[PDB]
This record gives structure tokens, sequence and C-alpha cells, in this order.
């Protein structure tokens, strides 16, 4: 066990990047994958069936490893799971060799039931054969006794390397999410620092406490409980969201917590700016300051040259910034 | 006049419940690993006397997921449908929980963090759950406390809106407040929801941000209140009887008042009796409305931990309705 500290570090030396692939799949992203493998005799499915690691996921494999056109006529229960599953396959084969982090958003798998948590778990393992750090999007909160069930579900059962915390509930919760006392084990997180919705202002910035503006009191909170917990010494960590539309709260984030990890979405669907984020929030360790991109890349018709092309672009900022 | 079920908004279904039960008790159901293991021992010691009673109730032949496996019998599971055992009991245990404390329940509900942790298969017992309660007409709240930006929330909407046919859910407005538009109404179908979101949480630690933020000597969990309710106007839910109400903990009692004070008619959902150990007899006083379907006290694990949860049950419906009596 590295810890994700330690994970990070070492795969930034391998891909030197701190691009952060989000896997937000839709009912319509889904739906046309389908429909374009089901019209181009099934070419990316073939593909997913000849990578190594398929045979590893621990749900429904044989049927993931069934050919398309007997799932349609023999397994048709098992339709949607199969083209979700082979969709986010799909998306991880074509894009992998860019990926510091892949990002799954919870959301997105739990709309249809049971079935998208298979799914999850499976890309999980998947990228887990892979060896690629990953972070689950799920922006709990809860009471100790509830959140432990989180715990739990991130970290053992997937066996993510992170998560994303919505700390406003207070800032105990996180001695049950990134620690596990009874197995003395020890876990990382993101906590909601600065976010990208239009209307982020109206808490996050509006409330205060002696002249400190609120996102700056909870980054604070967040690090006195990350020091609490002793994770960085365990390495582990509590870093922050921070949008990639929030360039004055990026720069004074990077500013006055100078070796924060942070974790910013924003870029691309959400039309943040790129070279102003990276620069912002720029850090030597560049795994620091994690790039997601979701829909740009798996909204683009062409996801691997969507990938390599922010791949190249972030390269770019960071020997500029260097 | 009449409507069948599922067919009213949640203000009207609420009120009508509490107009045929006289409580605002809302039962908790959170079953962990524990209980789940302790009911699976306690049937096999009892030759399963109340999963053969859950098999009789006509609506469990009306839930989605595995009824084949559902309907089985008990030992049949055991030694031919090994894989299907905790499933099967994790369903059985929550349909015995319903079927004993219903008859005093104003609503159910349901957190989800005990429904994930083992994967999918918690999440099949959850639609469950929900549509057994939908068969019998009882007011549900998803407790997720959910929060994203607007197209990711969209799918929360669906899965608890359209997928459980939740009643309502707990949301976290800390993001932002333009998230409740893609939470409590759907612009595709033209529907309305409710929800209730953090105001006053009962963790030890709550005062951290709730009440030590501030803008111009409003407290934080003030002004999430009231943007919230600015939010509910804007939606026109109450028109379409629906609400966005309130989260203030049990144990929040100069919170309550204020909340109560400032905001007559609102809907407010009390967790932290029972387990948590908070004060009943404060939490109803300071959160009392005549209208008590606005003073929801939830009780889950000193209903659902009890060996008998039927008078557990009666007698915290019991007790609340001795204090509603005083406030009457
Ligand atoms: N966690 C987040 C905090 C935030 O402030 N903004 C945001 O977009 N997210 C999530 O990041 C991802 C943005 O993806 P995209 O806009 O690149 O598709 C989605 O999973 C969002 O829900
Ligand atoms: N949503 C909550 C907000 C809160 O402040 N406290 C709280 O306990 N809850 C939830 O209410 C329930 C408390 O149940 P119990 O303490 O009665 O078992 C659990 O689902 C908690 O996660």
């Amino acid at each position: 066990s590295m810890g994700f500290k330690v994970k990070l570090e070492k795969r930034r030396n391998a891909i030197n990047t701190c691009l952060c692939i989000g896997l937000d799949p839709d009912e319509k992203d889904i739906e046309n994958f389908m429909k374009n493998e089901k019209e181009n005799n099934y070419n990316n499915i073939k593909k997913n069936l000849k990578e190594k690691y398929i045979n590893n996921v621990s749900i429904k494999k044989d049927i993931l490893l069934k050919a398309p056109d007997n799932i349609i006529r023999e397994e048709k229960s098992e339709e949607f799971f199969y083209f979700f599953n082979h969709f986010c396959f799909y998306i991880i084969n074509e894009t992998n060799k860019y990926a510091l982090t892949f990002k799954m958003n919870f959301a997105f798998y739990i709309p249809y039931g049971s079935v998208g948590i298979d799914v999850l778990k499976n890309v999980f393992d998947y990228l887990y054969e892979l060896n690629i750090p990953t972070i689950l999007d799920m922006k709990i909160n809860d009471i100790g006794n509830t959140v432990k069930n989180y715990r739990k579900f991130i970290f053992e059962y997937l066996k993510s390397d992170s998560c994303t915390v919505n700390i406003y509930m207070g800032t105990n919760m996180l001695k049950d999410i990134c620690y596990d006392e009874e197995k003395n084990k020890y876990y990382s997180a993101f906590v909601l620092v600065k976010t990208t919705n239009p209307d982020s202002a109206i808490f996050q910035k509006n409330l205060s406490l002696d002249n400190k503006q609120a996102y700056v009191i909870m980054a604070q909170e967040a690090l006195n409980m990350s020091s609490y917990l002793n994770l960085e010494q365990n390495n582990e960590f509590i870093g922050f969201v921070v949008g990639a539309n929030s360039y004055d709260e990026m720069n004074y984030i990077r500013t006055y917590f100078p070796n924060c990890y942070i974790l910013s979405p924003g870029i691309g669907a959400q039309n943040g700016d790129l070279h102003k984020t990276l620069t912002n929030g720029y850090h030597k360790s560049y795994e620091k300051i994690l790039i997601n991109i979701g829909r740009a890349i798996t909204k683009n018709p062409y996801p691997q040259k969507a990938a390599q092309m922010y791949y190249d672009q972030i390269n770019a900022i960071l020997k500029q910034n260097m």
C-alpha cells in the first residue's frame, strides 16, 4: 500500500501530466455508443475484448466477454449493463495513457438502480488493474455513524484511492472517512472549497468569519483536520476542490496554502480557462493541481485525440510555468 | 374529491396521513450489517416466523426486483440460493421493520448510506423498500444529502423521484441554491418535487460552519434557510403541493426555536432522538406547529435495534403524542 500521495507522485513521474479524466457517462452517451457500435460492426467492443484486464473485473465478466450479437439475442436483459460497461472500458482504453487520475462521479452510476453500481465496481476494478489512481466524486456528508458506510463503500468495496466530501456539516466527519481506527487505515479526500456553479458565491464567498470568506475558513479547517489525523505521515491527504473558473480563489488558495492538493473541475464543458487555471494553481509537484476534464473528452466523438490534446496543452503550460 | 395513491403532491399526502394517524413520528430505516446478520440469525433460530409473516402481505407481490427470490421459502434460500442469501435477509429485515411499525409512522426516512456499502445488492433492496412503501402509501424521504452542479444533480433527481418514486429527499445546498431547480423541478416533464435542505445538524461540531460563518449578524444556518425558501417561492412549489423544508437537529433547541419563530409555517425534519439522545420534549416544544407534519421527529436506531420494534415504535408514538397534546 503506497498511499495516494505516493501513487500520484510516482504516476506523475511516469506520465508527466496532471490531467484527471472524468468518466461521467450519461444515458445519451450509452445510447449513442450502442447505436454506433451496432452500425460499425462493434469495432470498439471488439477492441475492448482484446485487452488483458477485462479478464479481471469482478461482476458478470462472462457476460462482458460474450460477443455483442449474442448478448442481443441470448442475454437481452444484460444489454444495457453490457453496453454501459463497454462504453466505460472504451473510454479508459482510449485515454488512460494520458491520465494521471480518473474521477468517476457517482451520480451517473446510480440512476438506473443496481445495474450502474455493478458497472462502477467493474470500472474501479479495471482502473485498479491498470494501476491508475482513482477519485470517486460523491460529495459525501453525514454524521459519523452514517458516513462510515461511505468509507466502506468507497475505500473497501470500490478500493478507490480518494473521494470528494462536503464538510459543511463539520470537519469531524473526516475522522470516519479518512481514517479507520480498528484497521489502522488512512484514506485521502478532496473537500469542496470553491465550486463551479454560477451561484457558488452565495455561501462560499458571501459568508465570512473574521473577514476571511467562507471558502478560506473551510479550507483551513480541512487542513486542521488532516493534521489531527496524521494523514500526510501515512502517505494520504485532505485536499481542496477549487473550480477551474475561480481564478481569484485558485490564486488565493495556492498562495496561502502553498503545498495543498487541489482538484479543479470546470474546463471544457463549463468553459473554464485551462491556461489561467493551471497557472494560478501551479505547483512544481503538479499532481497537486489536478485538471479534471469530463465531457470535453467523453462527449467528443474522437476521445483519444481529445485527451491527447489536453495532455499536450497541459504539458505546454507546465513547461511555461517551469 | 378522491384521488388514488400516488396522484397527489407531498404537502397533501403528509397532511392526509397526519389527519389519519395523528402523529409526527418519522421512522428511520437505516439497517447496518449487524442488524442484517442478527435478523438472519434470529430467523434461522425461530423457523423464520417474521419472514413467513412478510410473505403473506399482499403488496410484497408488487415490488420490482427479484420477486422470484424474495418469495422463496427461507430454507430454500439458505440451501439452494446461497449467493442470494444476503439480498434476501437484508430485504426481509426491511420488510419486517415496515410491517411491524408502519401503523405509527407519518413517514419513513431511508438513509442511502446504509444501502450502498455492499455494492449493487443493497440498491435492489432499497428499490424494493421504496416500491413497498409506495404500495402501502406511506410518505417517504430518501436521506442522501445530495449536492452537485445542475447537470450532475439531474441524475439524483431521476434516481430519487423517478426510479425510487420517493416523495422527498435531503439536500445540502452549500454549493448554491440553483441546484434546487434541478432537484425540485423537472422542466422536461413539468413535475415538482419536495426536499429538506440541511440547516442545523446533530453532529457535535455542527457549529463550525453553520453558526460561525455569518453575513451581517445573521448566522449561516439562517441565511441558508432563507435562500432555500426564496427558491421555493421562485419555483412555485407550494402552489403545486410540494415544498422545500429544513433539517434542524433535535439537539439544537435554540436554532429550532429561531427557525420556527422566523419561518412560522416551514416544514422541519428533526433527527437525533433516541440513539443520539436529543431532548424530545424540548425539540417538539421549540419546533411545534399545529399542523404537526411540519415538525417530523425522526427515530431510527432506537426502534430498529430494539428486539420488539412494533412496541418501541408504539412507545415513541405515544410519547410524541402526549407532548403534542400538551402543546394543543
Ligand atoms: N465536483 C465538482 C465540483 C464542482 O465545483 N464542479 C464540478 O463540475 N464538479 C464535478 O466535476 C465534473 C465536471 O465534469 P465536466 O464538466 O468536465 O464534464 C462533474 O463530475 C461535476 O459533477
Ligand atoms: N440526516 C441527518 C442529519 C443530522 O443532522 N443528523 C442525523 O442523524 N441525520 C440522519 O438521521 C438519522 C439518525 O438516525 P438515528 O440516530 O435515530 O438512528 C441518520 O440517518 C442520520 O444519518
